[PDB]
């Protein structure tokens, strides 16, 4: 394909491993504060992908960290004019742009708070830098696409070594030592997602659990955003609980498979679905020697590739 | 009338709920205490479903209401992770009419097993989670036999509107809890909103609120997906703009979700934006009457309870057992 989305999508893993370089001092002195600080819970600022984004850190943070990990709701503020007590807490601001006046005003709130306000953003320069106390550039470069990719990657990298430097888990250091390697071995793949199973498809459920439902929020993003498929991203254990009635009519169930400590609970599900009729298209990691905290990265960088090619076979431009 | 356990169901909770106010005066007045005393440094919910939707109430409920974080749990951290959280100082409510979910059980006792002060908001007296949280507030909901949960959402929202206007102490909240029975019983008298043939040759469609009214929308979205097989997603109309927005250019349908409070002026705006781009329009409301702007949310949901059950039939669904759920769902 030559899309900006996929030739975008393809410089991600050399865009992240510049970011993991030139960011690895500012993370190391990050981690510490942060060790020192002891947050008591840390609060997501962001839209769209950067939203996504957040749910990928609470399980990360939750998982890694032990810290109670959420998205802020902006309306709170915006529309009816409350202020949070959020002394004690890290809040994390995550803007590819970076200069929305809605993301302005809640990093503003959240420093007025008392909180230590963090913002993973591109534009360096922008002035969030003068609200927030420190500033992770995401170091994506401009995304000219529509359908952000290698920036929505750059975010979870930099999660992934904020926590890393934070935790100081050796075992996620390597992963995250890993990552350009792992997403460019990602990018060498055979497809995964191919058009032909997404032909006359109107509406579809993306199914994950754990890291691997983080990441079926964007995916299920992606889908709407470039291929006009209305995609809805479940839990696989939440499905169970109303929504897979859906499945008696005809259902497309796209399957993000993450092997990890969720791969037990989730093909459990991913079996009952397929047994009671769901058309399931399965994705999957790309390589065998993958870090399990890394493996839902190189699965949406394949992705990212796949769903641009199935954009231009239902005839729409990616970008 | 639709014959329909759910209808049925949905018809009681009005005075469901003013027995439920009166039952529990004297242990949600002790809860407030409680919360005013400990100070919680944030609330987090625990819950699936309905339940979990119901939690979406209450973020905005605590935070706007109380300025508490709010947020819910991912069970799995817990239940296949195996992680324990720093929880010391935090609240945490288990929601769930049945009590008996094995992740919501999983979830639970770790949150009580990391200090954190725990209650449950449970409508089965006999459900397990009583034996693992420090206070339960019963939902007194009476046994609800429809799948589709109805009267057991809905108390579990005046549940969480009295634990607050007992926490706060807000004279607005507390005038909210009085007036909420009459504004139920309302909406049940009220004219029908959704009409079936509003939702026939629907495959999906977008359920559009904002604030509290987005809250409810999560919940109308499930209702559609369990008793009309309708592929319904709920979106902000402040999120729907990020990306969302463009299933508008093939034809969509949209449920507004219309709530007369703060939210009114940016959602009215971004409901007539979507209309602009073409989409089709179909609207709730929260009644004629006069609700108080934090019940508006439930009369509306009331209503809308009653009027699913007919579409249901309509499209040729039992709403009381979907071809594919039980009431007792166990993940
Ligand atoms: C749960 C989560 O990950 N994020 C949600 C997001 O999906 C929603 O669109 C937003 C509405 O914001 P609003 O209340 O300002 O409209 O609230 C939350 O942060
Ligand atoms: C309001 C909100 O964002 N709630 C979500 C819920 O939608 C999701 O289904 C669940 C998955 O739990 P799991 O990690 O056990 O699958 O986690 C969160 O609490
Ligand atoms: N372009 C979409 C993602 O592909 C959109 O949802 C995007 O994530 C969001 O609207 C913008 O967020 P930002 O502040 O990170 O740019
Ligand atoms: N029956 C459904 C709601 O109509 C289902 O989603 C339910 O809310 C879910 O299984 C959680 O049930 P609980 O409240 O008994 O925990």
């Amino acid at each position: 394909t030559n899309t900006i989305m996929e030739q975008e999508a393809r410089t991600a893993p050399q865009k992240i491993a510049e970011q993991l370089l030139a960011n690895d001092a500012i993370t190391e002195s990050l981690g510490s504060v942060l060790r020192e600080f002891k947050p008591k819970f840390v609060m997501i600022v962001g839209r769209g992908s950067s939203d996504h984004a957040g749910v990928f850190a609470k399980y990360l943070f939750e998982i890694e960290a032990s810290i109670p990990t959420f998205a802020a709701a902006p309306s709170v503020a915006s529309v009816y004019g409350k202020t949070l007590k959020l002394a004690g807490g890290l809040v994390i601001v995550i803007s590819q742009s970076g200069r929305s006046p809605d993301i302005l005003a809640q990093a503003r709130m959240a420093k007025n708070a008392g909180a230590f306000c963090v913002a993973l953003v591109n534009d360096e320069t922008a002035p969030i830098k003068d609200i927030v106390d420190v500033v992770i550039p995401l170091r994506a470069g401009e995304e000219k696409a529509v359908a952000a990719t290698k920036s929505y990657l750059a975010t979870l990298s930099a999660l992934l070594q904020v926590a890393a430097k934070w935790t100081q888990n050796e075992s996620l250091v390597e992963a995250v030592n890993s990552l350009p390697q792992a997403l460019q071995a990602a990018v060498d793949a055979e497809p995964q997602l191919r058009a032909g199973s997404l032909t006359d498809v109107k509406n579809l459920v993306v199914l994950g659990r754990g890291f691997g439902y983080a990441v079926s929020k964007e995916i299920a993003l992606k889908l709407k955003e470039v291929c006009a498929i209305h995609a809805e991203a479940f839990s696989s254990a939440e499905f169970l609980h109303g929504p897979v009635t859906l499945v008696e009519k005809k259902l497309s169930i796209l399957d993000v498979c993450i092997r990890d400590e969720s791969y037990g609970s989730h093909v459990e599900q991913i079996a009952n679905v397929k047994q009671r009729g769901a058309n399931l298209i399965h994705l999957h990691q790309t390589s065998a020697d993958i870090h399990p905290r890394i493996a839902p990265l190189a699965l949406l960088q394949r992705f990212y590739i796949d769903v641009a090619a199935v954009a231009i076979a239902l005839g729409i431009n990616p970008d």
